[PDB]
């Protein structure tokens, strides 16, 4: 249960660099153009916003005792994933018309839920081992 945690939280610390690595490329594929580009991140964000509080922040909890740096580093892809989703949610093709406002709100409310999560996790005796470790072990 705890040696197995390792591994399931080394795919969900990469699969969120993996989010990140989307929703980043969308974003400067948007600049050239995109209707639809924009619409994918909102819908899949909702998702995926979904994904992370029903299951892989139960997780988080489960094995934060135990192994603090796969836990700390895997709440930094988290803050990098939801920095992009912020910056998502008001934008610049977002400031036309109608199909992207039934979009939005439902991000919004979801993570200003998921981030909170964050916060508590953030404060509990920090220690820059665990930011330390969770760093050149998230470099790539």
């Amino acid at each position: 249960a705890a040696d197995s945690q390792q591994v399931h939280e080394e795919k969900l610390l990469y699969w969120n660099m993996a989010v990140r690595d989307f929703s980043i490329l969308l974003n400067l594929m948007k600049v050239f153009d995109s209707y639809p580009v924009l619409h994918v991140c909102l819908k899949y964000g909702r998702r995926f916003v979904e994904a992370f509080l029903k299951q892989c922040m139960p997780l988080l909890d489960f094995s934060f005792r135990k192994h603090r740096e796969d836990v700390l580093s895997l709440l930094q892809t988290l803050q990098l994933n939801t920095r992009l989703l912020h910056h998502l949610c008001g934008h610049s093709k977002i400031r036309q018309d109608t199909r992207l406002t039934k979009h939005v709100p439902l991000l919004k409310k979801s993570l200003e839920l998921l981030v909170c999560r964050v916060k508590a996790m953030l404060v509990l005796n920090n220690c820059r081992e665990a930011f330390w470790l969770g760093t050149l072990k998230n470099r790539d």
